RNA sequence: GGGCAGGUGCCCGAGCGGCCAAAGGGGACGGUCUGUAAAACCGUUGGCGUAUGCCUUCGCUGGUUCGAAUCCAGCCCUGCCCACCA
RNA sequence: GGGCAGGUGCCCGAGCGGCCAAAGGGGACGGUCUGUAAAACCGUUGGCGUAUGCCUUCGCUGGUUCGAAUCCAGCCCUGCCCACCA
């Protein structure tokens, strides 16, 4: 139901540069589904929102009627880094971890064969000779290949380049090739890589693909783009109450580009979400996405009509709490609970053994710690300093409190962590 | 008949560098057959006295019952530079050139099979796996490999490094894990790949190889390394008249390394010889050597003994020309009496057909052309300004003669090259 | 994927419309003197049988011009510089 | 194959025998004020149930010393610099 010209316009929200453009145009007006790669990592197998940008881009290159090729990386994921200067996954870790990126992702992406084929680059990398790898190389230069920025900052910098990293660029490229590629996805750091892409596919006599880089999400930090190692993520199978108590704490300068990027809101829709004021704006944003991946797959568009169909009126601006799946509903009510200093009515439950108490009790920082809301009694010490802790709702302030178990206790650390403790022979 | 002392201070003569020194006696004191590498380039199969100063140490460890593997690089061979920045070799050419750099290595090495085996490194090389090729080349960095001289001047001087230019150390490196490498040849200019070959061998789990390095012949020329390409070199398989005359005109400065790396004569008697004064010493070496090479396989000691035992009498230093093998005592009658301006006894001979006269004659500069003796009748008129062309022993001076061919008449450019021409239908 | 600059004779490299088979350095080649060496000095370093000429010639293919190695356009390859940078 | 220098806490990085769980910048974490936001301000950023203490702690393994993150030795990895350069 889109012409060529319509299919590009959509394609073209959100996206950071699809190049060369001109050339998508051409292959949209091929009328026929155009094979879209994305190769995953099989080590980082848990997806959050940032991994959500590109993967629902593909998404709407599938309801366009393109297919998606979804390789995993298992040939590199197998290897590592030899040298050491992340380790490498047996055989058994990687269908474990492409079987939890894989579930993950169909999250977002349709799954029918004739949108989605799944593939491992160990299926035609694990052959490549080294003629023919010695021929992939001969296709660039040193010059060339150290433009990639790590390369140019770490070797002008004095940190080392293991050389097999200067191979994985032209596997990636090879990856292109093997699949017949019209388009690669990525993050714009993927940009060099996808742009050897174009040139092996050129030498293999190819259509080179067209390179589609969307921006990255920044994470709950603010300044710093969304990934597990920096622990600012929002994970996409996080329970619809955590996920949602996330979103209500993004910061504001990021609002257009989540709704830009997660969202198929228009701008004029996202301009008014705005004008209703920051804390309005996140609680449409958080019921759109918390709503959104607590479903087993997300809408075909995440937009105005899928907000209304959820229960919420957009006129609202966020005022209507009560409506919404039971699973939203619930989650906004414990956060503006506990906002309001309350407890909210489910928490976790950890059981302690008698055989931990000491002369009939337990100190409260060893307390903590084996409730798990603290790494070690010298922290939950800490943070009794700081008054980060509460028991039974009131702040701690005696680090020496010897704490009674007779009865199950509440303690709560920082703002929203909570944990129910009683005793258990 | 040596101990691995005495093993040891015989190879080291003429070495500029054996690393480690103290590895080669180990593997010496093992008393048993060390294993030889050397990388032969399919490419260039002609060879010259330069290739023999590491064949004649590949001898010498032949000798004291050491075993040479050569090895033809005939996987880069068929490679070659596929980007263009020689030629790749067809599987025709590639056994046609081994062929021809077998027939003239063994003018210098043994070849029974207990000190010699050939191999052809595609044996292994076309088998590596992709998987295996990454690991290989993880062992060094970026900044390791831009070390070679050569990436590095190329690289800050803006010169273009094909990346599959690093693939090569790793290939050769590989070579020595293959063939469980003992010692390693090499010409002085292959150090760095021969030390990565050790880095690759410990990565195996082998003993690293000594890496054993000759010093590169200086050419005819007096300045550059003696090469191919740059027209300086002396065949080993040039006609003894040829090799005789061109040892002849080596320049003074270079006869102690000529003595050092192309025979075995003692440090003393060499010295006797250079007091003799340069023209005796230079008779010395051209009997000695074109003696050696014109044999079919030189004698395992190029010394004084094998100088006498040609006929010629030490104490004479280069006055009894008389004595000596027929081809030799012949060159050395010819080197002479060319160079007293006199024709020697036999020349080439090339017929002319009628077809080329012109008036019944031929003008003199295409005379020459057609003979051979130079490649454009505008060289020969230069060379005829510059009285550089004789015609049956009188220097030309007239540019336009037209020759009469009624008889053979002989032709000379420059000091010694005649051709005697004739007319046939 | 974007920009700029470069590719010239045996090599490096200059060339800013004619003075260009082309500066300068190097190399090689011929000759003198000899030792068939070096040095020093002089010469040579696209081709063509009638020359006041013809052919070809500066990465490739075209173009403006009486005339292009030079200026213009498209292309090839390279270098630097962008892009990528969390 | 040879030389020198480097590797420290969540990160960068200082540390020149004790003043070192360790400068400075950054990050993160707790709290106030709130909007479970930012900002600003104050605090925190090895472990251990009795603490004037114990354990562990600056690439690895040892050593000097009352005492080593610091000095010494051997080793691992890296960077620069050699070697290689025709
Ligand atoms: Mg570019
Ligand atoms: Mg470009
Ligand atoms: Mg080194
Ligand atoms: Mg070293």
């Amino acid at each position: 139901g889109h012409t060529p010209e319509e299919a590009l316009a959509l394609l073209k929200r959100g996206a950071e540069e699809i190049v060369p453009e001109e050339e998508l145009l051409a292959k949209l007006k091929e009328g026929r589904p155009l094979t879209v790669k994305l190769g995953a990592d099989p080590t980082r197998p848990d997806l959050h929102l940032g991994h959500a940008v590109v993967l629902r881009k593909m998404r709407q290159f599938q309801e366009l009627g393109h297919k998606v090729v979804l390789i995993i990386g298992d040939f590199t994921g197998m290897i590592g880094d030899p040298s050491g200067r992340r380790p490498p996954l047996t055989l058994e870790e990687t269908r474990e971890n492409a079987k939890t990126y894989v579930a993950q992702a169909g999250k977002i992406l349709r799954q029918e064969p004739h949108l989605f084929e799944l593939r491992y680059n160990s299926e035609w990398l694990e052959g490549l000779t080294f003629k023919e790898v010695v021929r992939l190389t001969s296709l660039m230069t040193v010059a060339q290949m150290l433009e990639r920025e790590d390369f140019k900052k770490r070797y002008e910098a004095g940190i080392p380049i293991s050389l097999h990293e200067l191979l994985y660029p032209f596997a990636q490229a090879y990856d292109s090739v093997a699949i017949r590629a019209d388009v690669e996805m990525g993050g714009t750091d993927q940009r060099f890589n996808l742009l050897v892409g174009r040139e092996v596919q050129r030498a293999y006599g190819q259509s080179p693909q067209v390179c589609f880089l969307m921006p990255l999400l920044v994470g709950l930090d603010g300044r710093e783009k969304m990934s597990k190692s920096l622990d600012n993520y929002i994970g996409l199978t996080e329970p619809p109450e955590a996920m949602f108590k996330k979103l209500m704490r993004v910061p504001d300068p990021l609002l257009p580009s989540y709704f830009r990027l997660l969202t198929d809101l228009e701008e004029e829709e996202i301009e008014a979400l705005l004008k209703a004021g920051p804390v309005p704006a996140h609680r449409v944003l958080a019921r759109l996405l918390t709503a959104a991946y607590a479903l087993p797959q997300i809408p075909p568009r995440i937009d105005r009509a899928f907000y209304e169909s959820l229960g919420y009126a957009w006129e609202a601006f966020g005022r209507d709490k009560e409506a919404g799946p039971e699973e939203v509903r619930r989650a906004e009510a414990r956060y503006d609970e506990v906002a309001k200093g309350g407890i909210p009515e489910e928490i976790p439950e950890v059981t302690i053994p008698a055989s931990e108490l000491k002369e009939g009790r337990i100190w409260v920082a060893r307390l903590f710690t084996l409730a798990g809301l603290t790494p070690s009694n010298a922290e939950a010490r800490r943070l009794i300093q700081n008054r980060g802790l509460r028991l039974d709702g009131e702040v701690l302030t005696d680090p020496m409190l010897q704490v009674d178990l007779s009865r199950p206790r509440i303690l709560q650390r920082g703002k929203d962590r909570f944990v129910r403790v009683r005793l258990s022979d």
